[PDB]
């Protein structure tokens, strides 16, 4: 996880 799914 980074912003949504990554």
């Amino acid at each position: 996880a980074c912003r949504f799914f990554c």
